């Protein structure tokens, strides 16, 4: 009976309680402070659920439906909590009227599938050609985001960054998002950033008298050391006399020389390593004529290796042209008082980078967070190929169209499926409150002007404050994500209902 | 009301005479940027409490 | 000693300057305060904060741009 139920209920219209206020833009974040006393100030979905002690089985189960996804994006995280609590909220009133859940289940199940299949019949083509809509699309991302320093420069950028990375793959466009690099460098202007056509290498060239730019670059990437290792690393040495001392420290000195005319013996004109490069060997690299770079990101050594074409050698014994990598240009360039390596003309033409300056300290890594969260809702649109318009549209829609089908359902299930269109309706309402209208006002003004097909786009347009098309103010999203998030959350909403006992050892 | 004209814009309030009057032509002027970061980093502030709905804590 | 996340939250905005010489310190939290407190006055009238942080801002806009059309050019000679 009662007895369990409601626990499981309670548990779930609590954590719709936490998130409610932050649903949407004009959402009004939440403040979480540390165990030693450090605030955050955030709005988070994600970990102002992981980072909470919940007691309820029932709470943590509903979260692990919601919260997750298997696929490249992070989306759709409140929506997917919020709809499925108010799907739970819903099912209540039911059980208030004496409705068994084997019913619920069955109509909420039926209502599920037109519910999906009107995103199916309605979701528009999008394609590679259409870089003018991934502008949209794209700022429609980073426009809820903290910082509102020049995102148009930013919204043009992750477009660039993914159609260069687009490979025709099996018939469709397939993007594989490792092959961005992301660099930052605080301060300057945020209207400063720009994509750079090759990866790019956090550290100097390690004498400046070497050439600024070098012509057909056969790059030597070395992991083993170029420089001088301790016979005293661990403990004091056994050696007592200074010559014996002396021919030891001395046949290990041209132990590096010897590493340098087996690295140019391949025919290498550049060299970056990770470890250091003595300087009796900055000194014998200075007269050869070849460009040395000392103690760079291994991290990068990496990334620039199947991009250059080059192997990264851990022993200079084993180097050969073979593992020389390769770039039309490779040079040094100076970025206010700091100097990093680009190497442009690289054999893979779809490893790139992005550099990002301007902001403050903290703001530059939350404007690297919407851009890494920007390149996926594009990217994940690109791999779909659908998109729908945002602003409670094809929600809406849902609720009408779930409302026709009620009468055709049956007795008890039919108030299922209204339960169901209700509850659609209710989170584009949380949505209206969050901005500060009337919840019904605007649901009706909508629901009344969505019957002819004419109307498709309109949702209600979050400043404005009356039904308007949505499409064309850039507000579009991933007909998919929105479509596997109710999955998720009806999957989560009658599993609460599936509970008739809890037995706690 | 003797700031309502134009040509006296740089009034303020005498500290020791106890009445408004032009405070460039007292010797009393200070640097335009200070009252600038002023404003910008109190309503920074201002506008960041009332983004505060609730508060969570360890 | 303030342990309310808020007034912590404040005194960092307020307190800390980027420049070499720092000055407007009592100001920054009195003005920062107040514009608190003004906004207090129009919660208490129902109105909701997502207004008053948007009518602050076109007011800030305002606030600031009469600052600038009207400073006198000072240089190295006006000593
Ligand atoms: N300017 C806007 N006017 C109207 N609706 C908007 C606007 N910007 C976004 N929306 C709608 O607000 C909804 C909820 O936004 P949000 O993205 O914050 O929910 P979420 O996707 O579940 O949270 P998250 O993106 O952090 O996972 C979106 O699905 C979107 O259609
Ligand atoms: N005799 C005076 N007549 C008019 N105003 C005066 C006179 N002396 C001081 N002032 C005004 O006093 C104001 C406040 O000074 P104060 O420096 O204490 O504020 P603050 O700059 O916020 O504090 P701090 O400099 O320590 O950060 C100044 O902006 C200045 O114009
Ligand atoms: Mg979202
Ligand atoms: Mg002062």
């Amino acid at each position: 009976g009662k007895e369990a139920v409601r626990a499981n209920i309670a548990a779930v219209k609590a954590v719709e309680e936490a998130l409610k206020s932050t649903y949407g833009p004009r959402g009004m974040d939440k403040m979480l402070v540390d165990s030693l006393g450090d605030i955050t100030i955030t709005n988070d979905g994600a970990t102002i659920l992981d980072k909470m002690d919940l007691q309820h089985p029932a709470a943590k189960l509903l979260v692990q439906i919601a919260k997750g996804q298997d696929e490249e994006t992070a989306d759709g995280t409140k929506t997917a909590v919020i709809f499925s609590g108010e799907l739970v909220k819903k099912a209540e009133d039911l059980l208030y009227k004496d409705v068994h859940p084997t019913i619920i289940i069955s109509g909420y199940k039926k209502a599920e599938e037109v519910a999906l299949q009107t995103i199916q019949e309605l979701a528009q083509t999008v394609s590679i050609n259409d870089t003018d809509l991934l502008r949209k699309i794209a700022m429609t991302s980073l426009s809820s985001k903290a910082v509102a320093g020049a995102r148009e420069y930013i919204a043009d950028i992750v477009v660039k960054a993914v159609t260069q990375v687009a490979e025709l793959r099996g018939d469709k466009w397939y993007v594989d998002l490792d092959n961005i690099q992301i660099v930052k460098k605080a301060g300057g202007s945020i209207n400063d950033t720009q994509l750079v056509y090759g990866i790019v290498v956090d550290k100097e060239v390690v004498h400046p008298g070497m050439p600024k730019r070098l012509e057909n670059a056969k790059i030597a990437l070395i992991d083993a050391s170029l420089e001088v290792e301790k016979p005293e690393l661990d403990a004091e040495i056994r050696i007592n006399d200074p010559t014996q001392m002396q021919k030891f420290l001395d046949e290990e000195e041209n132990l590096i020389k010897e590493k340098v005319d087996k690295i140019l013996a391949t025919g290498a004109n550049v060299i970056i390593c990770q470890k250091g490069i003595d300087e009796v060997a900055q000194s014998y690299l200075a007269k050869k004529g070849v460009l040395a770079v000392r103690r760079a990101k291994k991290s990068d050594l990496e990334k620039l290796a199947r991009a250059t074409g080059g192997r990264v050698v851990s022993n200079i014994d084993e180097i050969s042209e073979q593992d020389l990598g390769y770039a039309s240009l490779i040079e040094e360039r100076k970025v206010g008082e700091d100097k990093m390596v680009f190497v442009e003309g690289a054999k893979n033409p779809k490893s790139i980078s992005i550099l990002i300056r301007g902001g403050l300290e903290r703001l530059v890594d939350e404007t690297e967070r919407a851009l890494r969260d920007a390149l996926g809702t594009v990217a994940d649109v690109i791999k779909d190929g659908r998109a729908i318009a945002g602003g409670g549209a094809v929600e809406i829609e849902i609720a009408k169209k779930l409302r026709k089908y009620a009468p055709q359902v049956g007795g008890k299930e039919q108030l299922a499926v209204e339960a169901y269109a209700n509850a659609l309706e209710s989170l584009v309402s949380i949505l209206i409150e969050n901005a500060g209208f009337d919840p019904i006002d605007l649901l009706m003004k909508l629901r009344s002007t969505h019957e002819n097909e004419n109307n498709k786009w309109y949702g209600i347009d979050l400043y404005a404050g009356q039904p308007v098309d949505m499409w064309q103010k850039g507000v579009i999203e991933p007909a998919l994500v929105k479509m596997n998030a109710i999955k998720a959350a009806t999957e989560a909403a009658t599993l609460v209902l599936r509970i008739d006992d809890v037995v706690s050892a």
